[PDB]
């Protein structure tokens, strides 16, 4: 009954665009990795915040991944057709803003369901929820985090829907302090009718079932995990020499 309305043209170069940049911005051999501050994890099998805040071994080196990852997304973002046609006030209110739950969503591929955690390589690289409270964050974020993971892995997307789904997280009209609204609306709904488009006319059943509503519900989901980031990131930053442990990117996108 749906109509089945093919990708035009323009959001076939659209997505060829996004694949490129996704491409040329995401590593999926993490071969940059090594050249983080290493992986520290301390003994810390009963959980210990009063320890993982004494001792942060975790921080500098997802610091230095989560630095690194912003860098990455700052290029994506460069390369999302109509990006470049907001002022440049509203392309940082939108890189800041959204960079985080980019970097949960970017962060799927490399996420595995075999034992739940992020494997970028060998025992050294591969990151499991106590990696991250070795970094001082809190279970209210990575236990939802990485419910998260594993809703995004089930819902088995396309590298084209994942792109466009990244895409559209960053071209968000709904972030507070951005100037143009209706312009990045207009940029957000190319996007939005070109990821309908193409789940309706390329992503086979039974997986396409309202796969859009559950892409959409996706962005939400990320909006909590942005809120509780910032809630915990901000805790994080009181304590003495963190600044130190992080990067100047990181203290902006966060501070
Ligand atoms: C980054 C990427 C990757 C994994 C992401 C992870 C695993 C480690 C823990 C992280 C980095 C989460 C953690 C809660 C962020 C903590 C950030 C600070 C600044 C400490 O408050 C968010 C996403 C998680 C690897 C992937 O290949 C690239 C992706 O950009």
């Amino acid at each position: 009954d749906s109509l089945r309305p093919k990708l035009s043209e323009e959001q076939q170069r659209i997505i060829a665009i996004l694949l490129d940049a996704h491409h040329k911005t995401y590593d999926p051999t993490y071969s940059d990795f090594c050249q983080f501050r290493p992986p520290v994890r301390v003994n810390d099998g009963g959980g210990s915040v009063t320890l993982e805040l004494s001792q942060l071994s975790m921080l500098p080196h997802l610091a230095d991944l989560v630095s690194y990852s912003i860098q990455k997304v700052i290029g994506f973002a460069k390369m999302i057709p109509g990006f470049r046609d907001l002022t440049s006030e509203d392309q940082i209110v939108l890189l800041k803003s959204s960079a985080i739950e980019v970097i949960m969503l970017r962060s799927n591929e490399s996420f595995t369901m075999d034992d739940m955690s992020w494997t970028c390589g060998n025992q050294d690289y591969k990151y499991r929820v106590s990696d991250v409270t070795k970094a001082g964050h809190s279970l209210e974020l990575i236990e939802p985090l990485i419910k998260f993971q594993v809703g995004l892995k089930k819902l088995n997307l396309h590298e084209e829907e994942h792109v466009l789904l990244m895409a559209i997280c960053i071209v968000s009209p709904d972030r507070p302090g951005v100037q143009d609204a209706a312009l990045i609306e207009a940029i957000q709904d190319r996007l939005s009718n070109t990821l309908q488009t193409y789940i309706r006319c390329r992503h086979p059943p039974p997986g396409s079932h309202l796969l859009y509503a559950k892409m959409i519900q996706k962005l939400a989901d990320l909006r909590s995990l942005n809120e509780e980031h910032s809630k915990q990131y901000r805790c994080l930053s009181f304590q003495p020499e963190c600044s130190m442990k992080l990067t100047p990117l990181v203290l902006e996108v966060f501070g």
